[PDB]
């Protein structure tokens, strides 16, 4: 109905291409331009607060509760701690022990800046840390041997199969909720015809 | 509620500050921050179609009558052809005339700064002329002897009363409907109290 | 024919009148005086969309093509209403305080979204407008704490409508007059020549 | 302790991994290699929430402060996939054709003096991503037209999953090492010495 604009923001862990299908249909639909941002953890969060972001897709979070944002469950994703072949991590007996940990470096991506506050992996203090802003750069770092870190396992499928890199104790391996959130203050024909359209991409 | 951020465009004929008074109401009936943006003429309307405007304040416009595009009339202004006291063109038989208006500088709001006719005495061809982006500009090139050209009657009242200005000729005197417009395909609290509450500022 | 100079928000535009009837005796040249934000002015001058650009000293070009001259210096000071609750502050700069109080800023490009001057925090209360004036008169009102140009409050500061923050906050600008070195036509380059003398000893 | 190095969305960040190893050993600076794009790489800068920046060229000072060096040269190149009818076109790069394919832009951190890698026209289609690989994608999807840096689709060209829509537009940029004199830790001017080396022959 004349030309619009809708700003989706994908958290680091979501593959913004699993939203490109809405990008024809949302041509047609109206004459919608879409918008997919990236950001990391609690950055997609302030995105919503601040009223940047019309839908956020993004790992289940304790802001959640805030009274006027609707969310609802898409899919599980699930994350494995991994680091290169011939990483010495591998040959160690314990290598999640607080005592090995520490001895090899950790690679983190930064959600504003350098940020000690992180849940996927318990990086420890004085233990070494590469950070980086994507999760693109967090692969080909640990490609490179450079640390050890969780990844989320689609990116990380094909690297395991063909021996490019080691899944590092299977005690790690986490599931974590990705799901979509939006604010109620607001509706327009785009953003609810997106929230309908978005689970279908993933589950039925 | 949490923060949001509305739009709302004025057109360079519509004073800015007569918006003030939402400001402190608006952070206290949601957390919304507002941005009062100025364009002139076409470029405000074309904001609207954009998607990029969440309230117009303009002239009635050919744009009028758009499907998508709902407007009230707000208030009435005039507009009055003005130079300074000392500018010749005061001296003159038929300050109207085709024939003599082209011997004097016209002035022009404009961004594109080449087609400045629209909607009243406009700029003929040939004539010499000074393209400005602001309302003020105008009026300080006014104010300097530089030319000949219509401004709102709010603006230069002082002006014409301390003698600064003078009115050049009552027959091109104009009346213009400023409007507000809004699209329909689209709706929030604070949008829809905002379209309520600017009304109220130009009652008396 | 037609030349585009193009004066930011900051540079008073009245400064370039001078030229008007100078420039129509020395070429048939009929003169637009534009006002961009920030970047705004710049881009114009990439995009070919303005011959002479006056605007504070400023990052981009990608260092080709620009030639530069500077012009004069500006003053920018912290300023709020005598009656703001800014001026009871202990610490009027301090990050924590900051939050408290309104910002106020001019949009770049003439936009809502492209607005990074600086001073802006998050959580921070704002509003957004799209003239200095516009700026000045919201400040007059009580409405928010920001930088202003030194000459544009220098009387509002004197007459007690306004009063400026902390002396801390205070910078210099400076504003220089930039143009693209691929033409040179006549009105172009006799404006190159005269503009600086506007502005000789300042 | 901790060192911010800022690579701007065009420049590969594993370029500078042989840094880090060699940065343990030197000192015991932790790194961080952020990714910003365009304007945003250079207002941390500003900001001081950078030690140093590598990006493309600017040379301008606001800030002032700020000292460069030419590291590279990049290649950038308008692309879209072979089934593209952009491709089918008399005159691709006229304004009258690119209204009519949608374009593909990466959004900036700050002030938009770059906006358009080529150039995005209003009433033009276009979609707006993050990261440059996400704009490849989409590239390569088909969903629109866009300049792209040279090494990450030079294979994609080869093996016929994109094609250079017209070499005309194809534009080189210089990539420089940015930094602010105003400090000078042990790590980051090791950094300031090592970094130029990883470019030798580039
Ligand atoms: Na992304
Ligand atoms: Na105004
Ligand atoms: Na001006
Ligand atoms: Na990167």
């Amino acid at each position: 109905h004349m030309e619009t604009h809708l700003t989706i923001v994908t958290e680091a862990l979501v593959p913004t291409p699993a939203f490109f299908p809405l990008i024809d249909k949302l041509a047609a639909k109206a004459n919608t331009q879409l918008a997919i941002i990236t950001e990391v953890l609690a950055g997609a969060w302030e995105r919503l607060e601040q009223g940047r972001a019309d839908i956020v897709i993004a790992p289940d979070m304790h802001f959640r509760s805030s009274s006027e944002i609707n969310s609802r469950k898409l899919y599980t994703l699930m994350n494995v701690y991994v680091a290169a072949p011939d990483h010495p991590i591998h040959q160690e007996p314990e290598p999640l022990s607080e005592v090995t940990r520490v001895k090899y470096r950790g690679i983190a991506v930064a959600d504003t800046a350098r940020e000690r506050p992180v849940l996927t992996v318990q990086l420890l203090d004085k233990q070494p840390r590469l950070t980086v802003s994507t999760i693109e750069d967090k692969r080909q770092a640990l490609l490179a041997g450079l640390g050890v870190a969780t990844m989320p396992y689609p990116m990380v499928e094909k690297d395991i199969a063909e021996g490019r890199l080691r899944v590092v104790s299977p005690e790690s391996t986490s599931e974590i909720d990705i799901i979509m959130a939006w604010r109620r203050d607001s509706m327009g024909e785009a953003k609810s015809w997106c929230l309908r359209e978005i689970p279908k991409l993933f589950n039925g």
